[PDB]
């Protein structure tokens, strides 16, 4: 009954189940997880892998000794498993040294240090078979507009980003780039606050076939953003790499909610898009359960996030299979927004007579588009009411 | 005193001062300006030029020697002040005919239409003399997810910006494209919502040299985002073609507030930051003098406009000029942002022990960034304070 | 299937199904609705009545002899379908001479000109059966800081209404006041932006008893608040005579979408809360039809804001019905919500050794609340997936 | 040099320069404040007085022992330098006992804690001077809709302040309490989100002069409410017993900046307010000194809190001063507005056939506010123009 299973492609980062409650105003409510019990206990769950910062497998200052046991523990509970890992990614934001940023901090010895934690952390990713990794570029940014420049913050970025491009192909590396927007939070205001700014860079670098977005649904709706829309502009450049699915109502703080709670419609669309686009990446989810959970409430929040995917993934499928919604599709024209305007070219357009001189412009306009029966359908296919 | 001057290159919209105040709630509350005396009196006042939709111009619908008896009467008034007439664009949202969309419409023969609509102003708008045709997808969008596929959207949105350039090229003409972005409204959602989603989108484009953007203040802040730093991003990027000032209280409907009311703090940063960066273009007023105004409100208002840009312009310099403010600025490091992270090179990085082995992490973290003492100058000279 | 009957209290505003389509960039898409053919097609789609403004029923500047006749034919209309009247409201709003508002317009002249525009439809009302006369103040309020001394609006505002209730109450009229709040648009910020404003402001009136509130699903949405939370201290402070039902999209400008768009888990919790606590009054839908419709569109518009309530309403009671929901609310301590906290009293608790001296903070600390299974519970109510 | 002495009567929290820097995603980046050594330094620099919670001066879990210590070397320090402590609040927040509320908690042993709690603190207050109690309800909201019943829960916050309310008039306490309201963070939505919540629910209470509100500059911000206007209404029901001033850029998570900072344009109407109002209250600065700086930059954001106001202070006095400000609050019926609408009564105006008979409608439209001049009058006087 809308049960996961390993090739839905559902991920989770260590740090969302790991979340042990600890925010602005409030100390922890629970525990640190061993993140081998968090592989096992997202396993039983039906989950198909993990994703990791560097700091959530070996812990800050760890020693070369340490470090290759806290891998081997960790590889041991994969192979027990079968659990993969996708994605991973550098926290460059935990540390003091990291509270100007990293790869745009002012100080020019911290950026060189960011790019080599990072380096550090590309080689084992690429250990442990991650296809793609992400860069959350949580503080850079400013608090007061004189603090950064931001056309030298945006050299420092595109100059970092161009590094990490040299490595991996001196290297011979089959590992991508995803960018993850978020316009706020920590930092008063947070470079390439959105996937369209993240899009825009990524063009300049020199390497661009290098890197892709990793949006975020909360964070897109942080800026009040269409995130579907958003994911549309995404897949249509072919740069939607990978994917952070959570909760957000509105423009506030940065919810990370299970998938499905917050905007529930926006979750609707979304799953439409991805599986009638045939995204083929991961379902990552990127989510904090609540600190009012215990450990069980943990898991079923998790469990959360699968089961709605998989509910919204049934209910767009009959929406678009059903011949009525494919009638009223018609009825509202979309056909004809699938094909060209002009495909007869330039010259045939300024000819053609019936396009201007001799159009019934009250005619067209008295055209209804029928959006909202189409719309109410959809709402009816949402809530099972069809 | 503030005195602006056409060498200041202050221009505003016949829309502008023109507007009769009728909002969704309330019939207009003054008559309709000739565009004739718009003209006269924005040169009284100090202005360098104007700018126009179509359908400013030439009333919707007129016939072709009425059309020719429209354009005389406004170059006589612009051969009388000296104006000129730097931008112009298409009205493709105040017909009903362009209820979805002009560009991206549902129905095949309005996008024909929309199209044939703009390539007739952009004859007009060369032969007035404009360098840059601003393009506003105000009924770009939706309401219901259902509606538009943004995919195919985008398809036609490039087929018809495709068809623009194809055009330009073809007549030899010298001007260039500006996509002016907004978040929502009179849509849902508006497809390529921000400078960053429109940066992105133009670089798909098949001749990419001949568009920029054209951001509005109010329209970046109706998404929460900080608009000096979208600006530098389109400065940095090279796309900062012609720019859109007004004031914004925030999160809201679209103002369109006399320039200098609503984040006070964001126009003085704008203002360094295009004096800064040699923005040369046109300083252009997209504003709405409020509909509780009288005639001589409505020009108290426009002169408000250039007035704060020139205060700000001033305490702006101040700022930049003043010894300490450059102390301040070397104690926050910003020098060291402008310098490259790695111009030794990959290798040199990597071989370098004292970016990773022995960088003393707690040193590096202990050092405050003075950012709240440099932010402190910058507000005692807005403030005037020093 | 759904369907609505007039026992389910549904009414429509003529101003909904009735606009036509005009918004801030753009000219009417549909032509003027007569209020008899509205009142007759709303019959027919199982709703229980309408309500109005003066000026959606008697054109402005009328006659008294046209009055007569408008009433006179609208009062035909109500007899040959059986609707109801519930609720009038009064325009002072569209008329320019209401730019600066109408109970605290700065001039005096037109503050009393609002009083008794206000007085002759409460008279109107009384004879068509409204039991509820609201009252929007769309102009109270201002754009920039100096025009508006708030401490006096708030004074002119009380006068306003203390003048209305001693009127109704010399007349002798079973009538109540509702104030419908609203945060912005179209001034640049509206007096009582709130419920919560407007039920603080009620308990200064001469005669709180006759005021309460007509909230907005969309306007308290506008401020990024939680709709159902505002009702329940609406309820709470038994002040919730009215409400008018509706769908928003986040903070941007008033959509007016049709209910059940939106936000979609707020309007499952708000139908919730509505049948719970057994709210008897009108279910008022106060939307726009989006522009892009025509006359079918309108129609299905209106009909999907009943059906989406009708089937919120059974997911919203089977979510209360089912015995695992129940064991749930228990897991999570609902129960021990509504149990007082101290009736034992001040002293009792004082001298509890159990509440202070002796409490395990860390045992109590380690219960977790449960919330997340409850939620996704819920979710599966909403979805139909139990 | 706008420099602060005792008798402005500015005060700090000891969690305001004392805050370590960790945010949702950072380690701290500054050692912790001795509160003696916080006193110390807000004297040099100024200040009037401090305010604390209970475990910002008495570390969680202290003996009775180690409690009167930390009082005493407290009460040392205040004799030392001569501040006052004129409020004091309670953290119920920080401990995770206190996850899903204080007074509202689900659990019933929870809530007779934070009574006991509260009360503990109160009579420390007292000994220490204190005249005003605030409390911040933080945590006292929800995630989810089903997780808490908004009216029992407005029951048990009701009884909880009529228990204090109770619990101060036994003992003979001259101390009154201040809700400080805050729409959302740390919880998805908080119970009382804004000043008008606030000020209604106080209504309810059994004792309501006893308890007034204390707003918070960027909580309503959060909101994207006026502030002033706020500040405005609890003015005019006297009940602006306290006020926390700091700076927030629009509407995102709590950012806390130095008064001054964010909106500074609404900084400026809020000082015109208080001062004009005769505010005679502490103006207390709840803010952060951001993350990025060290202790110099602390001491540096703290004194431009005070700097700030005393510059806004000057500018206000002198626009309200100025003969040409005078005669545009005229022009604009600024007088118009502060006079009765209807001092002649009821019968007056309903036989006043100039207040609608034979009121001209058309010659009162025409008459332009004149608000904009007014606007940039003031602009021009925040900035020194003038
Ligand atoms: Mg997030
Ligand atoms: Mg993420
Ligand atoms: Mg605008
Ligand atoms: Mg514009
Ligand atoms: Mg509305
Ligand atoms: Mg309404
Ligand atoms: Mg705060
Ligand atoms: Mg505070």
């Amino acid at each position: 009954n809308y049960q996961p299973t390993p090739e839905d492609r559902f991920t989770f980062g260590l740090w969302t189940v790991g979340w042990q409650g600890r925010d602005p105003f409030g100390d922890a409510t629970r525990r640190a997880l061993d993140p081998v019990e968090s592989v096992r206990r997202l396993a039983e769950l039906g989950a198909h892998g993990v994703t990791f910062h560097d700091d959530d497998l070996i812990p800050f200052g760890s020693s070369d000794s340490e470090r290759e046991e806290h891998v081997k523990r960790f590889r041991q509970a994969l192979d027990d498993t079968g659990m993969k890992v996708p994605m991973a990614t550098t926290n460059l934001f935990t540390h003091p040294v990291f509270k100007d940023g990293g790869f745009t901090a002012n100080d020019r010895d911290v950026r060189r240090y960011a790019l080599r934690k990072t380096i550090r952390n590309i080689d084992l990713a690429v250990e442990l078979g991650a296809e793609t990794y992400v860069a959350w570029g949580g503080r850079e940014g400013a608090e007061s507009g004189g603090a950064k420049d931001v056309r030298d913050a945006l050299d420092r970025m595109k100059e970092a980003f161009d590094l990490l491009g040299e490595y991996v192909t001196s290297q011979g590396y089959d590992i991508r780039f995803a960018i993850e927007p978020k316009p706020n939070e920590p930092r008063g205001d947070i470079l390439l606050p959105t996937v369209g700014h993240a899009l825009a860079f990524i063009e300049r670098l020199e390497r661009p076939e290098l890197y892709g977005v990793n949006p975020e649904v909360g964070h897109e709706q942080m800026a009040g953003l269409n995130f579907p829309h958003g994911i549309a502009q995404a897949l249509w450049a072919g740069k939607l790499f990978h994917i952070d699915l959570n909760g957000q109502n509105g423009i506030k703080y940065d919810q990370d909610l299970r998938f499905g709670a917050g905007d529930l419609r926006a979750a609707f669309w979304l799953v439409d898009l991805l599986e009638s686009a045939g995204y083929s990446g991961p379902r990552h989810f990127d989510f904090k359960p609540p600190r009012t959970e215990d450990f069980d409430g943990v898991w079923a929040s998790a469990a959360g996030c699968m089961r709605n995917y998989l509910i919204l993934k049934e209910r767009a499928a009959a929406f678009r299979a059903d011949p009525e919604v494919q009638e009223a599709l018609r009825a509202s024209r979309l056909d004809e927004l699938a094909r060209p305007t002009a495909a007869d070219g330039l010259q045939a357009l300024l000819d053609d007579r019936s396009a201007f001189e001799e159009f019934d412009v009250d005619a067209a306009a008295a055209r209804g588009m029928a959006f909202e029966r189409l719309d109410q359908l959809a709402m009816d296919h949402l809530l099972g009411a069809r």
